[PDB]
């Protein structure tokens, strides 16, 4: 039976089922006020699927110059064509190779660049913005988005949305690497999975994906969503409450010192965006500091709501196209105030 919602993370994560239900706000606002993330499924069914394919991006924009990142070692690949990224998105035999002769796991950096999504892709912009869930919070002019309404005493978000494009991590060694390292944002955000690419060539690689979700601490109901098939898994997230950010900084200063980094006692390891919390570090955070997070698998068409101030990291299971919009809810406006 169709239902309004369900729970993941053993009751700690709200999952809304109908992205355009006019009564979603009544269930959402209780969880949101408590500083929790929220998941909304089904957004892909609202979108024009032909606008979100890797082959269309390559055909329309392939001659633009861009930089890539090697996710395994953080090396920058400078001033290449955007088709060099898109043509290897699902076909492994077409990827740029490292010195060892392996195909690289790449992230497309800052594309479209800065605030240029709307000018570059006006049809994509309309398709996304008209289909975002919780539209009183998430639209540029929504009644519960204070972004356009605040004076300079508040850090205001850039004009969005922003696109996040990267290959899937593949090997047992790759399990300890992030697509996006641990960081926080002073605005709220909604992140939508608009396409998941499952390759062919080294097709048959779903085996190491199961071990990553399991070791990632995914709850038993998320494992039913994985093991049932039916839906394509994109990325594994770990999100932490804003109230636990300083305890995470204390752990990462202790570990930086143990690993012989030489850092002033005050430096900010979350702002540096240099760490990925692997299974060893997540267990140490729980046991030594008393901090629990939320382990979230974002499937095709899932919208993740990330509260302002909440530290979070992303690990792509397969090749992903994500689109995110920042907003300023009244519940979390304290996180962007410039005094006290
Ligand atoms: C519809 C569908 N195709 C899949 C391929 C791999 C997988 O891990 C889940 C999938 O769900
Ligand atoms: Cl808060
Ligand atoms: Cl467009
Ligand atoms: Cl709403
Ligand atoms: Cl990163
Ligand atoms: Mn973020």
């Amino acid at each position: 039976s169709m239902t309004s919602h369900s729970w993941l993370c053993d009751g700690r994560l709200l999952c809304l089922h109908d992205p355009s239900n006019k009564n979603n706000w009544k269930i959402f606002r209780e969880c949101w006020k408590q500083g929790q993330p929220v998941l909304v499924s089904g957004v892909h069914k609202k979108l024009k699927s032909e606008l979100w394919k890797p082959e269309a991006f390559s055909q329309e924009f392939g001659d633009q110059d861009v930089d890539l990142v090697n996710c395994r070692n953080c090396a920058i690949i400078s001033d290449v064509k955007v088709r060099d990224f898109w043509d290897g998105f699902e076909i492994i035999c077409k990827r740029l190779r490292s010195e060892d002769g392996q195909p690289m796991v790449l992230k497309l950096k800052d594309w479209p660049p800065g605030e240029d999504f709307r000018d570059m892709m006006p049809t994509r912009f309309e398709d996304l913005m008209e289909n975002l869930p919780l539209p009183e919070y998430t639209k540029r002019d929504g009644r519960l988005n204070l972004a356009s309404r605040l004076p300079s005493y508040f850090v205001r978000p850039d004009l969005g949305p922003k696109m996040y494009n990267a290959y899937g991590l593949i090997t047992a060694e790759d399990r300890r690497v992030g697509t996006t390292n641990l960081h926080l944002d002073v605005s709220d955000a909604v992140n939508v999975m608009v396409y998941v690419g499952i390759p062919i060539g080294e097709g048959a690689h779903d085996e190491e994906v199961l071990k990553t979700i399991d070791e990632g601490d995914a709850d038993e109901v998320t494992k039913e969503r994985i093991h049932d098939h039916k839906e394509k898994p994109g990325a594994l997230w770990h999100i932490y409450a804003a109230k636990d950010a300083e305890k995470i900084r204390e752990l990462l200063r202790k570990v930086g010192e143990e690993q012989g980094q030489e850092n002033p006692p005050d430096h900010d390891p979350i702002h540096d965006q240099s760490w990925y919390l692997d299974q060893t570090l997540r267990k140490r955070l729980y046991e030594e500091y008393g901090v629990q997070g939320w382990a979230i698998v974002q499937f095709l068409g899932d919208a993740v709501f990330i509260p302002a101030g909440a530290p979070h990291q992303v690990h792509n299971l397969y090749s992903c196209i994500k689109v995110a919009e920042d907003f300023v809810s009244p519940e979390h406006v304290k996180h962007c105030f410039r005094l006290t």
